[PDB]
């Protein structure tokens, strides 16, 4: 790699970071959008106030404003559902470590309630909230309301650092390695500039996913993050070994690889900054399918990339990885659904199943009520799109288990439901090839009617090759496609994946059978479970 390849391609200009003139040749259409107008201006210079006043039909008549709503608004966490819910916006938060409060939950509920049939909310595969139904004129007020309850929606989509994932049992688990909340909080604050916006990290070549590990279970999926902090002692000091470049895409899925770097715990933010600066400064900005950070690491080599991180550290020092980390390879992933004792004597947490992560306003209020009456007003989200309510005096559990809402959001659903994960799909998502959420529930119900099992088989449904529901990590994965029935009629189908493993012995699954009509999946899955996962016909 030439010395010329290492010239930073972006520069700071009037508080924002923009591509230098000599590096603008051959860039993708989105890079052109960012040059035409800095997206962060919609928030940091309050451009949203005037934009929100223009009728959507008028907005669509000019490239600048259409790009504002379809692209730049993702820097404010707003996602125009152009194809499938025209004129309405999904809104996505920053929610480090998946931690929410009852007050925040009620606020989100009140927003979606306004929108009636156009409104609902979802827990995401990054343990985050999305709300739906938002109309542009309401955005300024919603931004204020979020701030009032201690939430931000900043930099949650497009070419930004995504939600910092942590241990859902952080601070409450007798078996945790390190409480991940301080670190994920620091990361979120750094990324969003304490909810004011951070332009230093908002002009990346592509999305970028971070996680901090604190569990032997590896609930945080470090193997599929752009940056994963693996807890490790080095020379008697506590810190993190660093894995880099994990990602999924339609074209390519890759697990994270060692940077061969360890940082002390206090350097979590400095090294995040250094890595992001290296990616921002040096990443390819052509074909969007070749813009994820792993492509830069392949181009420079891991050592070449490492040197670029090193030069961006304070005092330009970056220690080599510690030979061992603190994560025990001998470990069975623990079920968190149901009632479990906390490390705080006399307290329990309860994991509740949220069917396919979907909730209505009334449901959110009920969950917020439970958290107040039984817990400490805290609700935690998980990457399987479930919830945990921590800090419940164990003496209250008997009463809790009799609560009517627990028949819907159960602490002990059937085993296949415990492991079921599904993306948005075509109810709202314009990229979706099939409907996912309703279908996956229906199929899973029918399958479980036919077989019993003891192995916690994990089934993931994703609506298109973007694989937001991570089918490559599943025991059985379903990727949306269109296919043909016996008569040659177009029907929704799934490509079926097998081989995904999570935890320390991770592995990426692959397509096993293409183009199965969704209507034919039940018998296929029943047989797979009996033949490969020890299931027994009922
Ligand atoms: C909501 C969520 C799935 C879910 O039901 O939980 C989701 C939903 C969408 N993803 Fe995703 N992704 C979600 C996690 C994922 C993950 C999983 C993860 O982070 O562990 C991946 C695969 C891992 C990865 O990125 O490396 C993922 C891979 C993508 C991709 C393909 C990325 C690529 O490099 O090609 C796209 C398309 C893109 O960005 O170009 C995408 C784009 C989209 C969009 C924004 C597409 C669009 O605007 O319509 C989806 C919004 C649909 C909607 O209305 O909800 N989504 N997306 C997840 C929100 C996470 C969050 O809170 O931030
Ligand atoms: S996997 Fe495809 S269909 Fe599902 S939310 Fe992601 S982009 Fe939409
Ligand atoms: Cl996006
Ligand atoms: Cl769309
Ligand atoms: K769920």
């Amino acid at each position: 790699v030439a010395a010329e390849r290492l010239e930073p391609r972006v520069e700071e200009k009037d508080g924002y970071w923009i591509l230098k003139e000599q590096f603008r040749k051959g860039i993708n259409p989105q890079e052109k959008v960012k040059i035409e107008k800095e997206p962060m201006k919609l928030f940091m210079e309050n451009g949203i106030e005037e934009l929100a006043k223009i009728p959507i039909e008028e907005i669509d008549q000019s490239k600048l404003t259409k790009d504002d709503i379809d692209v730049r608004l993702k820097w404010l966490g707003l996602f125009h559902r152009r194809k499938n819910q025209y004129g309405r916006f999904m809104m996505r938060l920053k929610l480090p470590n998946g931690v929410t409060t009852s007050a925040q939950t009620r606020y989100l509920a009140s927003v979606i309630r306004k929108y009636g049939k156009e409104g609902c909310a979802d827990i995401t595969t990054r343990q985050n909230w999305q709300i739906r139904g938002v109309v542009l004129p309401d955005v300024p007020e919603i931004l204020k309301g979020l701030a009032e309850v201690g939430l931000t929606s900043l930099q949650s989509g497009e070419d930004n650092v995504r939600n910092p994932v942590g241990n859902p049992l952080a601070g409450i688990d007798p078996e945790e390695i390190v409480d991940t909340r301080p670190y994920t909080n620091l990361l979120s604050q750094f990324i969003t500039g304490n909810s004011r916006g951070n332009p230093a990290v908002s002009n990346l070549p592509r999305k970028w996913n971070p996680c901090v590990v604190g569990s032997h279970d590896l609930y945080e999926h470090p193997h599929i993050n752009d940056l994963a902090y693996m807890p490790a002692t080095k020379d008697g000091r506590f810190g993190f070994n660093l894995l880099v470049g994990g990602f999924f895409s339609a074209k390519r899925c890759d697990e994270a690889i060692p940077l061969d770097a360890w940082v002390p715990a206090d350097d979590v933010v400095p090294v995040c900054r250094a890595i992001l600066e290296a990616f921002r400064d040096l990443g390819f900005r052509g074909n969007r399918q070749k813009c994820r950070m792993m492509w830069l690491i392949d181009e420079l080599g891991v050592e070449g990339f490492r040197a670029e991180v090193e030069k961006r550290m304070p005092q330009q020092q970056l220690e080599r990885a510690s030979p061992e980390d603190l994560v025990q390879k001998q470990w069975e992933r623990r079920d968190y659904l149901g009632v479990h004792p906390q490390k705080q004597e006399g307290y329990s947490f309860i994991g509740l199943h949220i069917p396919v992560g979907r909730v209505q306003a009334d449901d959110m209020d009920e969950l917020a009520r439970l958290a107040d009456e039984y817990g400490s007003g805290e609700i935690r989200l998980t990457v399987e799109q479930n919830i945990i309510i921590p800090n419940i005096e164990t003496s209250k559990i008997e009463a809790l288990l009799k609560e009517p809402v627990l028949s819907t959001f159960s602490p002990d659903p059937p085993i296949l439901m415990k492991g079921l994960v599904a993306c948005t799909g075509n109810q709202f998502c314009g990229q979706a090839i099939i409907e996912t959420k309703a279908r996956s529930l229906k199929i899973t119900e029918e399958v479980q009617r036919q077989v019993s099992l003891t192995k916690p088989v994990r089934m993931h449904w994703t609506g298109c090759p973007n694989t937001c529901a991570q089918v490559q990590v599943a025991d059985i994965g379903f990727m949306g496609c269109l296919t043909r029935d016996k008569n040659g009629k177009t029907v929704e189908g799934a490509d079926v994946f097998l081989g995904g493993r999570i935890g320390s012995d991770s592995h990426l699954g692959e397509v096993y059978k293409k183009a199965v009509p969704c209507d034919d999946l039940v018998p296929l899955v029943v047989d797979l479970l009996v033949n490969n996962f020890g299931a027994v016909p009922r």
